[PDB]
């Protein structure tokens, strides 16, 4: 009953948002296959790649084990989980599309400070100017996008914001397979691309509006509505513009919410926003996400056929999260989490197994054509049951059961955890898979039975529930109803 349709603001938005989604994407899956590279290896980290061929041929599970190497895919990371906090900060005081300009300024620098690296410092500089990018991004981007999305269009602008992401993966993917066979600085090409969509991003970002939401939080009510009126191109923004002043009151009377995010009231919804990032991480997704091209190429496939395989890994994840509406939307949480934990049980436990009756304990050993195809197919069904279950419901839940007295602090712990986890992963994949062997995908396996039991025993079905009523089927829980009064 919202009147107003489609303007050129909300394309414009969608052209800035789209060019976040995709550089999210895009420089999580391009550090991958830009490790792989032996001119990159060469140039940057000499002492690994010279443990590979000549010297040290068939030594698979520690080829790659050097810290500063996993540095420039974890530094990222570290980078966003700090700069979220920053850009929790500079959105109060000054605004969302601040922090959306400066997360695009972020991304152009950084990724020219990433394609002129003639050193390690550089390249790690850049990493850490992506990831303030993501941190400031993430944040304003989807909300910013959402704010100005037509209330009926909303939802398809905000799915596709989330595919962008995963598209970006894929485009990355094929980036690098085709630079890899530029005779000198394919690389570059690689890790350079990202400043097109980023100055687009700052362009953008610096023309647009401000929302009339951020209007009406700082108490410009006269401005917020012709700003509304313009931006929906209805000649009356009414049952909009209220339900707007409504929600801002409303969000203006909740004191603190991380006082009252650790009253028992909302201890599950806490608990579960601080073991659903976790868990997502210690599935061992961005294993695959962050390093399936240097795994290929510790286990003897060749660098064209690793960056083919992180290739087809990225078009089964795109196929997948598409999947994963109609999934999420016809079937319940539990029935997804414990499928697709299922599902990637099976498959880590197959692929380790393979790769240890392929290199045992001391890496070496053959690969055969057959085991590779098997392996690589196995993977992407585990990234496909992970795309359809711990993807979307590790960021869908956490929000779902979160009233918005205690949200900001529940997304706030959501992202912060699962940030510092996915740092973990990217910091110490290599170093874990030579000390743990082909046993590492056994130790990922045992902890997706482990956060499957716990899906199963602890969390209740919250699809279709309203905010308002999560409280009941709280305590109609055998276990949390320890925690409701
Ligand atoms: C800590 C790091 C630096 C922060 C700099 C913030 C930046 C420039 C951002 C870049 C330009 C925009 C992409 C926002 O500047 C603009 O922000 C707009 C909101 O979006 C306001 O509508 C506009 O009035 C303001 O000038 C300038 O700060 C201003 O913030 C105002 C309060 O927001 C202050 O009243 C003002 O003393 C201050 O000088
Ligand atoms: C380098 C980032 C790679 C992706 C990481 C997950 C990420 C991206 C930001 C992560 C936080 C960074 C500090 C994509 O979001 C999800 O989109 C789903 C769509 O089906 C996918 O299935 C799922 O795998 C993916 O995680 C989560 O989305 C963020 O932005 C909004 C999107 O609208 C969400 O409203 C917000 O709350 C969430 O914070
Ligand atoms: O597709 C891979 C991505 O899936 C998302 O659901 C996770 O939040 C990310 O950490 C991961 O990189
Ligand atoms: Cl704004």
């Amino acid at each position: 009953s919202y009147e107003g349709g489609v303007t050129a603001f909300v394309i414009m938005t969608c052209i800035v948002a789209a060019m976040g989604g995709l550089l999210f994407g895009y420089d999580l899956g391009i550090s991958g296959g830009v490790t792989s590279m032996e001119e990159f290896l060469t140039k940057f980290f000499p002492q690994v790649e010279s443990q590979m061929k000549k010297a040290k041929h068939d030594t698979a599970y520690c080829k790659f084990d050097n810290q500063m190497l996993q540095l420039f895919t974890s530094s990222l990371y570290l980078a966003a989980l700090v700069a979220s906090f920053m850009a929790s900060v500079i959105t109060r005081k000054h605004g969302r599309k601040v922090s959306m300009f400066i997360g695009g300024l972020a991304f152009l620098i950084g990724a020219l400070f990433n394609a002129f690296a003639v050193n390690v410092s550089m390249l790690i500089i850049g990493r850490l100017l992506l990831g303030v990018g993501v941190g400031f991004a993430n944040q304003s981007t989807p909300v910013y996008l959402s704010q100005m999305a037509p209330a009926k269009i909303r939802g398809a602008l905000n799915i596709g914001f989330q595919m962008a992401i995963t598209i970006g993966i894929l485009v990355a993917n094929l980036i690098n397979y085709g630079t890899s066979k530029m005779a000198q600085h394919g690389w570059r090409v690689s890790l350079g691309l990202a400043a097109v969509p980023a100055v687009v991003m700052v362009i953008g970002s610096f023309i647009l509006p401000d929302t009339p939401n951020s209007m009406l939080e700082r108490g410009k009510n006269e401005e917020a509505k012709q700003m509304l009126k313009k931006i929906r191109g209805a000649d009356n923004v009414d049952h909009e513009f209220q339900d707007l002043i409504d929600a801002v009151e409303a969000a203006k009377k909740v004191e603190n919410p991380w006082k009252n995010i650790m009253e028992s009231k909302y201890r599950p919804a806490l608990i579960f926003c601080s073991a659903i990032p976790f868990f997502q991480q210690i599935t061992g997704i961005n294993v695959i996400m962050f390093y399936a091209p240097v795994l290929f190429k510790t286990l003897g496939f060749g660098d064209d056929a690793a960056l083919m395989s992180a290739v087809i890994t990225g078009v089964v994840n795109m196929l997948s999260t598409f999947v994963s509406i109609y999934a999420v939307n016809r079937y319940g949480r539990r029935l997804l989490f414990l499928e697709g934990g299922i599902q990637m049980f099976i498959c880590q436990l197959l692929v380790g197994s393979f790769i240890g009756a392929r290199f045992g304990t001391s890496g070496t050993g053959t690969l055969t054509p057959a085991t590779a195809d098997w392996i690589l197919a196995f993977i992407c069904v585990y990234v496909a049951g992970f795309a359809w279950s711990w993807g979307p419901l590790g960021w869908l839940v956490p929000s779902e059961i979160c009233p918005l007295e205690i949200r900001p602090a529940g997304q706030a712990i959501n992202v912060s955890v699962n940030m510092f986890f996915t740092f973990l992963i990217g910091q110490f994949f290599l170093t874990m898979l030579c000390h743990m062997k082909f046993g590492l995908f056994y130790f990922f396996a045992s902890m997706v039975a482990i956060m499957t039991v716990f899906i199963y025993f602890l969390l209740p079905e919250t699809k279709g529930v309203p905010i308002e009523e999560m409280g009941r089927v709280w305590k109609q829980h055998w276990f949390w109803k320890k925690y409701i009064p």
